[PDB]
């Protein structure tokens, strides 16, 4: 084998002070994501449609304005659905792509089919453009520290394509993007040349977020071998908090609960979970109470929740790979 795919397990974070938190918090705008990352994925995108071209165009021309060196790379793919064989792109995005070792932030962007009902149309908001522009918003406001990347341990962005069902979820009618991409990084060796080790090696950690944006969120601390990110986040929280660089918050209403949870919630983690790779999902329980409605829309998401939960994850990626 190799000894580099144990460092995940014995890797800390590079803590943050005072004044850096302070930097951090002013370096991300929330009205500069809303405007420029998030109003535009507010479309229908469900995979084949018109919107799922617009929406992998948006996430990929916002990325490559940076001045980070990402690589971009589209898994596209044919897949039996309910409805026939049907085209998939997953948009994976890498700085170090030959990087031993890779953050993996991740989420999905595709939007689920409703018919139209009542004259509206689903583009949920929270389901998932809001983490969607989550993402895109830290690969900006991180963006010139990213590029002090040139620990072999860098940062990659995935946002899947066909995480929801087409009929009625269930095992083939789902997370048609996640079961192929993790299919495909278990049979692919990495870094370059390996003879025992996959890119799934390489994934020290995946933060799935899904289901962002609503007021109130709880986030429940789902499993016991990524437990100590989690509690990261709680004290990231907590902190942020204390030196007052949260808004509308407040420490009874956290939304990192060490709270433990019964059963797992189903989502693109869990093609990567079977595979054996470790996993924050960052998905609240209860689900936003407009769940899987057109009501899950604009007017429905809340500023400052996620002007919070930007300046928490922004930290944390920070943190976690030393910058
Ligand atoms: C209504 O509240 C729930 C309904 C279902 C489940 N259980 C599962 S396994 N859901 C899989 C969700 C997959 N997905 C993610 C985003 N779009 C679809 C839990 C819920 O409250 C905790
Ligand atoms: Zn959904």
């Amino acid at each position: 084998a190799s000894a580099w795919p144990e460092e995940k397990n014995y890797h800390q974070p590079a803590i943050l002070n005072s004044s850096a938190l302070r930097q951090i918090a002013e370096g991300t705008s929330i009205s500069e994501m809303w405007q420029n990352d998030l109003q535009p994925l507010l479309i229908e995108r469900y995979p084949g449609s018109p919107g799922s071209y617009a929406a992998r165009q948006h996430i990929m021309q916002r990325i490559q304005r940076l001045q980070a060196d990402w690589v971009l790379e589209i898994d596209t793919f044919l897949s039996q659905t309910p409805y026939g064989y049907r085209s998939f792109s997953n948009i994976i995005s890498t700085l170090n792509p030959t990087a031993k070792r890779h953050l993996v932030l991740a989420c999905h962007y595709d939007s689920k089919y409703f018919s139209h009902w009542n004259n509206r149309v689903f583009v949920g908001a929270t389901d998932s453009a809001v983490p969607c522009a989550m993402m895109l918003e830290l690969a900006r406001a991180l963006d010139k520290k990213l590029l002090s990347l040139k620990p072999d341990l860098s940062l990659q962005l995935i946002f899947f394509d066909g995480e929801e069902a087409f009929l009625h979820w269930s095992p083939q009618d789902s997370l048609y993007g996640s079961r192929h991409l993790a299919a495909k990084m278990a049979s692919t060796p990495h870094p370059p040349g390996a003879r025992g080790t996959s890119q799934l090696h390489g994934m020290d950690l995946l933060v799935l977020l899904d289901l962002i944006g609503a007021p109130n969120p709880t986030f429940p601390n789902f499993f016991p071998n990524s437990a100590r990110w989690f509690e990261r986040l709680q004290a990231i929280e907590h902190e942020l908090h204390e030196l007052g660089l949260l808004k509308d918050h407040s420490l009874e209403g956290r939304y990192f609960q060490n709270y433990s949870y019964g059963g797992v919630i189903q989502d693109d983690h869990i093609p990567f979970l079977r595979r054996g790779v470790p996993v924050l999902h960052l998905i609240p329980s209860p689900f936003p109470e407009v769940w899987h409605t057109m009501d899950d829309n604009e007017e429905n998401l809340d500023e400052s929740t996620i002007d919070n939960l930007n300046k928490i994850l922004q930290v944390f990626v920070l943190e976690y790979l030393h910058l």
